[PDB]
């Protein structure tokens, strides 16, 4: 009743973010309220996600929920490499942990700090999206 998937998924992000867990590298946490996207808004998704994540987002249950999701993902990635956000792409797939790929400027400034594997994860529900990305030097 209390702990719902949420509570539970953002617990175990926040419990691999612990030095004990993990240490020595660059660690970004964002959070985006659902509610500051704007999926009508063909602009700012063209501009700021690849056709892939887009495809991805439009498919789930929650498309508002799911681009609030990625748009975390980019943020936290882009904070844990600590140097237009479309550079990082996150492919999501089903029941699976999301995978994080550096092409434009994003991929210079990964191998500039010599950061050569970035993980993320993410939970997001209906009020907010929280992203914590770790990247191994």
């Amino acid at each position: 009743s209390y702990i719902n998937a949420n509570t539970i998924e953002t617990a175990k992000m926040i419990e691999n973010m612990t030095k004990e867990k993990v240490s020595n590298g660059g660690v970004g946490v964002d959070v985006e309220l659902i509610t500051s996207i704007n999926v009508e808004n063909d602009t700012f998704i063209e501009r700021n996600f690849t056709p892939q994540e887009i495809e991805y987002c439009s498919a789930q249950p929650s498309v508002q929920s799911s681009f609030a999701g990625t748009w975390s993902a980019k943020e936290a990635v882009f904070k844990s490499l600590g140097v237009a956000l479309k550079d990082i792409e996150i492919v999501r797939v089903n029941k699976n942990a999301p995978a994080v790929e550096l092409h434009g400027n994003a991929k210079k400034a990964a191998e500039e700090a010599g950061v050569t594997d970035v993980k993320v994860s993410i939970s997001h529900d209906d009020l907010q999206a929280v992203a914590v990305a770790v990247s191994t030097k």
